[PDB]
């Protein structure tokens, strides 16, 4: 019908108005700063409810670890603890590599080696990365813990929750975070070095694109070389082929209708990186940083995306 | 072909979402809170999940809540003169057959209303004094100090003032009849009690909608009603269907819809959320005060507007 045509074009348009409609409304041109931390209240009126990122100076005062956080320092204090360490070739890990999802060759290592091959002191192939997350911090790395904070006050008593996970972050400045959502509500705070994360909103959902990929894990050989073995227990596993830092526009032409927001958080600097939004993060060499995790509600906002996801999809817009 | 296909998936989708927000977000019962929260878990358990609420022991304080009564309304602010709405059948701002009708206002001291409230007087058709537009400081200063000119608590938790503070006083028969407003409302009832009908604003894609040429009503000498169209205002689009008697022949899509009902008391308030769908019917002289805050214009309301948008869009409105 002539009729069912209009009808499916118009809901394509208004699927295709919607990110900048919201953008205008919602998302800042360039994420603004806190000049110290704000009150639970204005936390979570100000930035949590409105699901929209800041970044909060001043928030780190307490921690030892802004003093004496550094490679020597590690090495003095937790050198031969043995830790999860993510190896790849290239520094992306889990990311879109040809046909594949890939993910991580996972070593454990002495983290003194890890220092060896950020101060170059060593060579390794590939590219490193301790990446673990799973509340790598208290699990793999426990002497460091006087060294801050088990949460973050202001923001535990706004969300009314404690962290579900607090994770140590340390990486070669090859290693690069492809684009992807998390359930959770992040505070990222870089102790050491700088991270430059590039955001999406939910709202660019529409002009996000995702594909289904076959999962598959690297594995290093005794030769220093990277097979690719592929996860037949996973499902075809959802992600975002696309490299925020040179789209293939001839592929995805639509992302071109997004608009990707970046920012740049230094030491001593708490980022707030809201539930669901889009994220691809670099950062310097040897940087520091440590994030804490807090489960994000299951509320209106959350049934709202999962509408836009699916009705991008069944729109044939993704 | 695949046209239809993708228009039939969409539409899947927005009949879907309605059960999977409710699922979620939405309760079976209007929860009751002891006593008033503190604004931050005012804003964190209600505001930000778009979630309603009756708060007891609010208004323990108002010297309202011991004073306030037609006699004491009479002897305090008895010849007050006050905006009223008259309609013939008691439902203003309402589909009646063709056209979205509008009351008749009249000027009135308060004594004739409480009048004919008490049974002392007839008049023609039903009166509600609703005028809105925060008639209560704008027609009737002399109560104010027998209440808060704002929550505390709630403007706290949403950094700002009231936009409007609201007086009602109205029959049995002047009915309210679905809508929804823009604003936080925190809705006190000082006497008698009000019977609310909700649909969260998840419920958008079951709920219809039409465009009407408006109309108001006119009271002629003789003592009945006519109705004069407003040639000079652009049509409104309003929700023909009565939600507690649906018109399920014209509107079967809306049977899709779950409607949640609560009575709200005396000495009571109720968080009613912005967007929230509302059909209101109170007690005989039913006496009420709410608090108007604007809503914010946030993520939350950009996807409420593409809800809605599409809800059109898709033809299943
Ligand atoms: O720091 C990174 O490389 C990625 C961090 C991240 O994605 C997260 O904290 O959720
Ligand atoms: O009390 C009524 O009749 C209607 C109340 C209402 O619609 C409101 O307070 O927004
Ligand atoms: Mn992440
Ligand atoms: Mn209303």
């Amino acid at each position: 019908s002539h009729m069912a045509e209009a009808a499916l074009e118009a809901v394509r348009s208004e699927l295709r108005e919607f990110p900048a409609a919201a953008r205008e409304l919602c998302v800042p041109l360039a994420v603004p700063y806190l000049d110290k931390p704000p009150t639970p209240l204005h936390f979570y009126r100000d930035w949590v409810c409105p699901n929209r990122p800041c970044i909060i100076r001043n928030a780190l005062q307490h921690w030892p670890a802004l003093q004496k956080w550094s490679l020597p320092y590690f090495r003095a204090t937790v050198g031969s603890t043995e830790v999860s360490v993510a190896v790849t070739p290239d520094g992306y890990a889990d990311a879109v590599r040809g046909d594949r999802f890939m993910m991580p060759a996972e070593r454990r290592l002495p983290l003194s080696f890890v220092l060896d091959v950020l101060e170059g002191r060593a060579q390794h192939p590939g590219v490193l990365y301790v990446q673990k997350q799973c509340s790598n911090l208290p699990s793999e790395l426990p002497q460091l813990l006087p060294d801050l904070e088990s949460h973050v006050p202001w923001a535990s008593e706004a969300l009314g929750k404690m962290p579900d996970a607090v994770n140590f972050w340390l990486g070669e400045a090859a290693a690069v975070t492809s684009l992807h959502k998390d359930h959770y509500e992040n505070l990222y705070c870089v102790v050491s070095g700088e991270k430059h994360f590039l955001f999406h909103p939910p709202s660019d959902r529409p002009f996000i694109p995702y594909e289904l990929y076959t999962p598959a894990t690297y594995q290093l050989t005794e030769e220093g070389t990277f097979k690719v073995v592929d996860e037949e227990a996973m499902e075809k596993v959802p992600w975002i082929p696309l490299d925020p830092l040179a789209p293939d526009l001839a592929r995805y032409p639509s992302y071109s209708q997004a608009q990707a927001l970046c920012c740049t958080v230094r030491a001593g600097e708490m980022l707030y990186l809201p539930a669901l939004w889009f994220h691809h993060v670099q950062q310097s060499q040897g940087c520091i940083a440590v994030n804490f995790w807090y489960d994000m509600e299951y509320d209106l906002k959350y049934s709202y995306f999962q509408l836009l996801d699916s009705l991008t999809k069944a729109s044939g817009l993704d």
